[PDB]
């Protein structure tokens, strides 16, 4: 079994610069730090929980962006028998233009909570997948927080500000 002593909620942000492309890409990366584990099958499971785009906005100018986990460099990692252990886990971001809105409050700043989470409760990738699958059944509007609630042991969880400064 894993513990961890460090913070499980990570926010990162992103900071969009303006260029012409529909399209960009940011490869990241996420540290999760105070991993205690005491068996050498002990695991950590990565689960993208936002593979389809989320819209987020208006920002400055009215524009909307839309963001997604495009791609996670793995799904788990062997920990082992480790008292002071970490587990990073790389990830892409496609971030690309959405749909334009001139009557909503304009931030520009807009936090994102469901991107990536990371089990260390002994929770498989399958139970992962069914508790997400139901969070969406149940039309909930973000789904770290009843999947946190769901999922044994300790998750964590990163979210994302998104910035984007258009002139």
């Amino acid at each position: 079994g894993c513990r961890t002593t460090a913070s499980l909620n990570i926010t990162d942000g992103i900071n969009v610069g303006e260029i012409l492309a529909n399209e960009t890409s940011f490869s990241k990366s996420v540290v999760f730090t105070g991993i205690s584990c005491d068996t050498s099958t002990d695991k950590i499971v990565y689960k993208n929980i936002q593979s389809d785009w989320v819209e987020v906005g208006p920002f400055g100018n009215g524009e909307k962006l839309k963001v997604k986990i495009e791609s996670l460099g793995k799904t788990s990692d062997t920990i082992g028998k480790s008292s002071n252990a970490q587990a990073v886990l790389p990830y892409v971001v496609k971030i690309a233009r959405g749909t334009p809105d001139f009557t909503g409050e304009r931030k520009s700043t807009w936090f994102i909570s469901d991107t990536v989470i990371a089990n260390i409760g002994g929770e498989s990738s399958s139970s992962i997948d069914f508790w997400l699958g139901i969070c969406k059944a149940l039309k909930f509007n973000w789904c770290v927080n009843y999947l946190t609630s769901k999922l044994a042991g300790d998750t964590f969880t990163l979210g994302l500000n998104i910035s984007y400064y258009p002139k």
